[PDB]
């Protein structure tokens, strides 16, 4: 008995008695997720180089994203990294529902051919008044739903909501989602560290003492293992399956750190809660930051329960 | 003027004048490669979960690789970092070259989807004596052709020859690879370091002193940003291209480097020092040193020659 | 505003306020089509001659169709062509719904790779009592949807219900099926006849006259032009689309003539008249013929309501 | 023993002791027709209904094939059934060979999606004169290698060289097109006709009777069954592989028949007699014709022996 996304997203749907209108939605964003995935595996691009004789991804997967989910009558509001304001859907083609989304993440590893992928979150309207830039401003905890389809050796759609996480293996011969790990939960401690090592010099007293501790234990156990691939939803989709910890705190030179709130530390903070982990940015809990500006950035941390716990002791330590 | 591997390989043959046998490997090659990706994609997976009623991809990969290899009648001896011993060709399929090839690189990063691709070294046998492991105990300074196939955001292949490194992008809808960067060149600097800081417990004073040095630099430059995927071919990679430096020095477990010099540290030092790169061990060079061992370990540093220098300067200062 | 046929099927699913049952149903069939037309445009065959080293498509069309179906808990009762009795589906997989389908029309077409597709009626059960073989003995009138997927040079999925017939084309590259032809009116007059002429034999007067006509038309107009496939779907799906006259009548050696009523003739008769056609015996309409077994064959004429009245009126004059 | 297109055309090459030029265009010729099955497929299709946002295929598939040919740089003179006039390539890109060639065979067929592929015949050049359409006025007994693509259920390649025919069927997985069926023989008798019976009021004395001895056997066996695709492609090649006749003689509007001599007849003549078969235009061998007109026509009738033959021998009983 195997299990597409669109028959999962449906049962779910008719379990909650939805009207219908986020169902579509998620039908939606499925549907871009998969062609911003051909894209990204440069499918025609022998086309571009003139087969026949006689544009960015990052531009394209926006444009998709934006497009695909204008139709599904189920947004009035929308935030995407690539837009400086949010886009208000026109009124013959608004529901109730708003998203905030990374449609490329990564960027720098665009050229590489590193992992890529999107991130999203959706939230339900909860005001009256005309749709404006402010029905964005909820804290993740207000969130509806949220996850990320990752662009690595094979595309995945991992999907987080109040009943859990699931992660979707997609098979591009039949252009489908499977299911392939049901109900998600990170471990308690993990043995992989994860964070950029080059601005050492602006850690602050916290991470400084972390980090000395994965390389050399106090304990004197086993140090942990260092990955960094650069790209947030690579870091944290091994984080959410291998465990262990994740980090993009301030610094000197990036005061409030460097990733933003609304669509990329909400979304991934809730994916990790959903799965048993915990998101912070060493003070409070990501899910709970009153979000006061659209593209307002916020320090991270995240992962296994019991790396984080000891990362949040040590702040304490240093409070 | 849409150039693919195809067209490329076989015009090169012909400007050298081949009697075909090494562009029918290549060809082969191409063709094991295209297979490798399609399944790392995940492509048919729907099947595994019995869509209709009803192998790991380390085994697959090195199947296929053989299988296409020996069916080129162009090699006689097979190096494989999945098989104990060297593979010896049955006579009727026997041909004049000699392969080294590590068939799924990047082991740790499989089931977290992050990029992981295959690696390959030529040698034309050197004896008229019957094949055996002895023909492929070159050292990589002897290899006529060298390269590798990155699973990544999407697939290219990197292959380096007597003449130069040129980067061919797969694009899976025709299953051609496009020729899209010529004649490569790494930048004689990068501002990218990539090694796994995990084992600073174990690094050497060199290593630890030039690692202090990216992050604190002395003429107060911007400190280099961290990067490591975890796979070599993606980390060597994003060297290539974007210059910088690669490490995997020794420690405890690894004395003398984990990285394996026949198929993996001889193919990328071949590639880097064709792109006007360097690869050392820290005290030689990696193409230089004679194998003994078919799965012989070596340590490594390659990538943007400036770069690598001021390592291996401070290598030297030490001793 | 491009409508892919997933969000064209739920929004016909909630602007008839469905419970979700049959929507269910619909997005499977959808599915399985995709799986049915990458096994028939080969995707993987190099693997079966073993590409790696060390099942017929009707068969496995089949399973996908039955194991798809019942997946949905949507269906209680399946009638396939590969199987002599209905299909009971188990109890705690049940829906209101009856499946009669055709999972790979044109065997004879098969191996020499001209067009196959799949054809497909749906049933709700009108009755309480336990789910038997008889809930498909239906006539084609009780039909709540009915359609056909073509596997030609582009896969396309025709889709016909109480509101009308739409064609949506299958983008591979994102396994999405996009409507490019909504409510599709076939064309009262035609200009190609199309039917097997190897069996003139054995043809009654009506349509041994009717052929006559088309090749030597009495008021000296042009001849129509002949086309025969050889495959149900193939040919009924140009009928459809460029108008003209499909058939398969009794003969000799065939009284009751070839096709059968329940998973052929009725759906292609349904999608006929949905589209402003007609479907005939000769003498009785399709759709009204009351079913009597399960694999009972009837005979069939179709297409262009002038072409078809024009026919019937011959068979009256040799009443 | 897994063999591809790419590995067959570069063995033959090296058996004949070709210097290249002809593998490399037999290679291009490969890529170009994976190219335009890709399209006919309509894999990118939604991005024509603006799926993000925002040139038919028979211009398409002969823009491909044109700039294709003249890159392998092993050409010099084309002649496209969508050209007026012949093509002569640049002199820095010229070869020797000379290609005529139907990009898109079947255009009726086209829009209600029936099978339909590319033809195409290869000459070398007779002559050390500057390269003109007199170099492909050369008649069918001349070609070096002709053959077709079959866009159908699937995607195959039929080649047909001095030493014989060999169909390649091509995985759309990998870009492969796999041996299938080697040195392929058409039966020496079939059971199925194949031609447009809608020009009944034009055929001539033998076409009429053969067509009604296919119905009324006179040794009383059973009637041949009746097959016409409308797309010569399709036809020919369920002639090839399940033996039988296919006919397109002379009528009203065209006198000496409808198909081209060049890219329709000749190459579809020589794969028929490479196979044992025949192809004539009722009096004279195709493949014997020298055309005057790189766009004239000819009747043809080929297919299995035996049914050829007794065609034939109805054409010289009238005369
Ligand atoms: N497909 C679904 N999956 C999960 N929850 C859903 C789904 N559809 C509806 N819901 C829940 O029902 C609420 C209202 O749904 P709707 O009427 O479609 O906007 C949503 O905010 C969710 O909490
Ligand atoms: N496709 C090719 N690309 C580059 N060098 C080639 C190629 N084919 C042959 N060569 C060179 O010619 C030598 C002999 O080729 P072969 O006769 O095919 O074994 C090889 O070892 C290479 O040095
Ligand atoms: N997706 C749909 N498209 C068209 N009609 C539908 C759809 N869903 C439900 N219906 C209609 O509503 C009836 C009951 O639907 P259900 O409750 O899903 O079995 C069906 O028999 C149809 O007549
Ligand atoms: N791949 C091939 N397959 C079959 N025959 C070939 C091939 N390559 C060359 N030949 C034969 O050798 C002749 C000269 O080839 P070339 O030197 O490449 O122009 C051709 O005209 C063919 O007769
Ligand atoms: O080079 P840096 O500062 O480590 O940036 C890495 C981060 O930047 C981003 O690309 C910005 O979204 C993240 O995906 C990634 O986690
Ligand atoms: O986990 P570690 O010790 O950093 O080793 C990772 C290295 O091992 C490999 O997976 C091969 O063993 C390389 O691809 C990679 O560079
Ligand atoms: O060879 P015949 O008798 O014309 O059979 C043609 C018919 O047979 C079938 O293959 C049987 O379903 C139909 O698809 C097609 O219309
Ligand atoms: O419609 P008609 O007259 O049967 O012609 C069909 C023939 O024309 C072609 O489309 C080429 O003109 C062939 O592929 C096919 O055999
Ligand atoms: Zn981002
Ligand atoms: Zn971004
Ligand atoms: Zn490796
Ligand atoms: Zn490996
Ligand atoms: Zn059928
Ligand atoms: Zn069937
Ligand atoms: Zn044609
Ligand atoms: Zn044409």
């Amino acid at each position: 008995n195997i299990v597409t996304l669109t028959r999962f997203v449906m049962e779910e749907g008719r379990k909650a008695r939805g009207t219908g209108e986020m169902t579509q939605l998620l039908n939606s964003l499925c549907t871009a997720v998969k062609a911003i995935s051909t894209a990204v595996r440069k499918a025609g691009i022998a086309h571009l180089w003139g087969i026949a004789g006689s544009k960015k991804l990052d531009v394209l997967s926006n444009d998709l994203v934006i497009n695909v989910l204008k139709s599904s009558f189920a947004t009035c509001v929308l935030v995407s990294e690539e837009d400086k304001n949010a886009i208000i859907v026109e009124p013959e083609k608004r529901g109730k529902y708003v998203v905030c989304f990374d449609p490329l993440d990564g960027s720098s590893n665009i050229d590489c051919l590193v992992s890529i992928g999107t991130i999203f979150g959706i939230y339900r309207k909860n005001s009256t008044d005309e749709p404006s830039e402010k029905d964005a401003l909820q804290p993740g905890r207000n969130l509806v739903a949220a996850g990320y389809a990752l662009y690595g050796s094979a595309t995945m759609l991992v999907l987080a909501m109040v009943n859990g996480v699931n992660c979707f293996m997609l098979d591009p011969a039949i252009g489908e989602f499977i299911l392939v790990d049901r109900d998600v939960k990170i471990k308690k401690k993990g043995s992989i560290y994860s964070i950029n090592e080059g601005y050492a010099k602006e850690f602050d007293p916290a991470i400084t003492e972390y980090i000395q501790r994965k390389k050399f234990p106090p304990d004197n156990s086993a140090p942990y293992g260092a990955r960094y691939v650069g790209s947030m939803v690579a870091d944290v989709h091994r984080t959410l399956v291998y465990g262990g910890i994740f980090m993009y705190p301030a610094n000197k030179k990036s005061p409030k750190g460097k990733l933003r709130l609304l669509y990329e530390c909400n979304p991934m903070a809730y994916v990790m809660e959903k799965a048993g982990g915990l998101a912070t940015t060493g003070k409070e809990a990501v899910l709970d930051i009153v979000p006061t500006d659209i593209h307002q950035r916020a320090p991270i941390i995240l992962g296994s329960p019991e790396d984080v716990t000891e990362l949040l002791e040590i702040y304490q330590k240093h409070a």
